[PDB]
């Protein structure tokens, strides 16, 4: 079995790949600082069981792993654009087709890069990454909220024809994950150290915490284990109970 | 209070233009034949109350509204693409760019260019016609929902952040509105002339009929007649109780 | 055209009736407090468009309204209970089935008793009010938000089955209503008077305002109207943009 | 740690019961029948890593369970009713008082028993199997599916609440899941030997075969097994894709 994570360095992807590869996935992972060698080999020698390529593009990196490794069995689609809160008429029109570019169109290429054979194997799974924004409390936040729902959108869409072949599709949607190094989404710091943060985090959220890399990982491992396919077309809100208002006041 | 409907001739735009102009909006349409002096000419002769405008592009015709006008008040984007049922696989990204490009990007565009004129009086409507595909029962039409629920999205986000300048913001997601001559997306024919599709539509709806436009132009009103801003964000699933499924045999 | 809107003193009643009489519905009108003739009487002097109803119960309700104002054409079940928030271990199991009884079987059994007259004529309205506590953010709220999810699901449900007959079924769930005298659920005082109340509000509605009985009235009247039944199914979020969190500090 | 399953015969009990003893758990089942001894051991003997309980009643079954065990870590209420079609006036009040009873106040009850021990150690876990009908595609299964979204409302409500505590609170909403001798809900026969049941689940399901208690119980058991607290809250729509409609005719 083998499965790709992309950017693997950030939001979704160590969890996802470092969980995946202890369940006995063979893991090819993608990154953009892979496109430097020196990055893809100290990568390659800190993590000597998963398989970071150089491969940028969704067709080339399909047909890559696919050459190497076998046959995609899992993919996940673990999709990062910066945010920056904004109001709507100070963004120029380009902002929202690169934002749209990063958290929609990429999935769908890369589901439309997989989709082919696995529905010729009659086998395989397809997560998404995306995030509790969509449809979320947020407000300056809009080009990046209807990205994610439009990929949670197209998540649940795909399982609906992919059902036929076999092939569960998955939305993982988080809210609060610590990103340890990595500033999508919830950094160590300032997360864990600015009490602001910290005070924040235990206001709105139900279980008064940030969630785990390994939370993700563990629910992107089960979703791909073939244990519960029957779940296919859930989008999964991975985000403590977030969000949580308190009682009116006095 | 100034209106602009566009796509006038397709989807919502014909019950749009119509019940806002009704009820005493003045109403500004676009629609891509207006390109043509003729077509637009046309349409203005048979619709005498509604004030068919030339300009395509998003900036361009925010200004000629608010320069023939004004200002704009009301912003209805009636956005269209062609429907059509491929595999996932069997599609180009690029298409799914185009279908993006038409029916989430052109939306922004134009809350984008009327965004802060509206901020500056602290007043006006945004409603975005979107489709009850968004999340719904069917197969192999992955780029056409998922664009839909982006267009919702944006919505409702907008509705969170326009809401301190008293701006609310809508999306109308519907399903099986009559479109008359329009193919987008129940031409009168086929739809109830055909045994299949009124089997169809009789089968899968609640009430066992299309919606029509005026029940759809009737709610762009409402929405924008000031009367319940406080609904602001809402997604109104406008498909007659689609889905509904048999009972067990 | 006959309308009945109960609970007609609190929470939508009096937006209801009021907006309903003036779009030239004959409008009876329930309340626990028409019980007592004094009270009836100094609510038909007070509203002499109104017609209040001594008839406590859905059954007898429908009839009296059925004997003496023809047929009802619009059901607007206004439905209350006291919230008072606790933990789940302190509530009794007796307070959930009273909160149940109040939210949830009580517009079930108003339908119930409306809907094979409707069916005959192949003509009504069905309105449910519920709130927007359903699938809501706030804790310890727990009794109360999930009997009011049942009464959401219950129009939903039944809008299915009444389409075939010609009748829209619809749930109007809001937060922030203003109620003026009612407790039921933001009565002016301490609503529009105290300034941690105000505060409140204009932190976590999108609009930072309440809304107002005529909001709630406008809508229920465009609902009643005929105007919209493909509509039919909808739960309306009243609720002016609520919640609305703020971005993350510093 | 120590589970309780309810009515275990049925619908989601033993995919659950069976799921969790297999990962470690101790695993109290209660079910109706086990009101007789002779019941209650003809499943102790065919099921020797289960401790089958005799009560009934949460208070009663809840003690029974921390006497005999020494506390409960895990609730999965695997709640049941009739399900049985009439138009809404066709009904008798008192008959959806006792879906209510069934499907709502039930988990409830076993909640509010087990709550105070929970959130004194800040630790368990808490599971409502409810259904996928809660706010789904049928006609005259008004009661069943509005009780359903209600003990799913109570769920996410619950999460909201015991969060504080470290206690997550899952709903299990499903659809089509092969329940193989029981009745509730999807019998093997009709449903895998019957060639119209056959046709509708593929028909309206997207991957076109009912689901399996263990992929139930295999969910059951990741809720439950500490490893994403984080999704508290969820309502699982365990569903195989259901519903799906076909496209225009
Ligand atoms: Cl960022
Ligand atoms: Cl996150
Ligand atoms: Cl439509
Ligand atoms: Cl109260
Ligand atoms: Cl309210
Ligand atoms: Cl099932």
């Amino acid at each position: 079995s083998t499965a790709i994570v992309t950017n693997v360095k950030h939001f979704g992807g160590m969890g996802s790949a470092l969980r995946l590869s202890e369940a006995g996935h063979t893991v090819a992972c993608h990154d953009e600082s892979f496109k430097h060698q020196d990055e893809l080999e100290a990568f390659a020698e800190t993590y000597p069981q998963l398989i970071p390529m150089s491969e940028q593009e969704p067709v080339e990196l399909i047909e890559a792993v696919t050459s190497a490794l076998g046959h995609v069995d899992i993919l996940v689609s673990n999709d990062i654009a910066p945010v920056e809160w904004r109001p709507i008429d100070k963004y120029a029109v380009e902002d929202y087709r690169d934002m749209v570019e990063a958290l929609q169109i990429k999935p769908f290429a890369l589901a439309n890069a997989v989709a082919s054979q696995m529905k010729r194997r009659k086998s395989g799974h397809i997560i998404f990454i995306t995030s509790a924004a969509s449809f979320g409390p947020w407000k300056e936040l809009s080009t990046y909220a209807s990205a994610r729902a439009g990929a949670s959108a197209l998540a649940n869409a795909l399982s609906k024809e992919l059902g036929e072949h076999n092939i569960p599709v998955f939305a993982i949607a988080p809210n609060g994950v610590d990103s340890g190094d990595s500033p999508y989404y919830y950094p160590s710091e300032p997360w864990k150290t600015s009490p602001e943060h910290v005070a924040w985090v235990r206001k709105y959220t139900a279980l008064q915490r940030l969630g785990t890399q390994k939370e993700l990982g563990e629910l992107v491992t089960f979703l791909a284990s073939g244990s519960c396919d029957y779940l296919t077309g859930q989008v999964f809100w991975l985000a403590g109970g977030f969000p949580v208002v308190e009682r009116w006041p006095g």
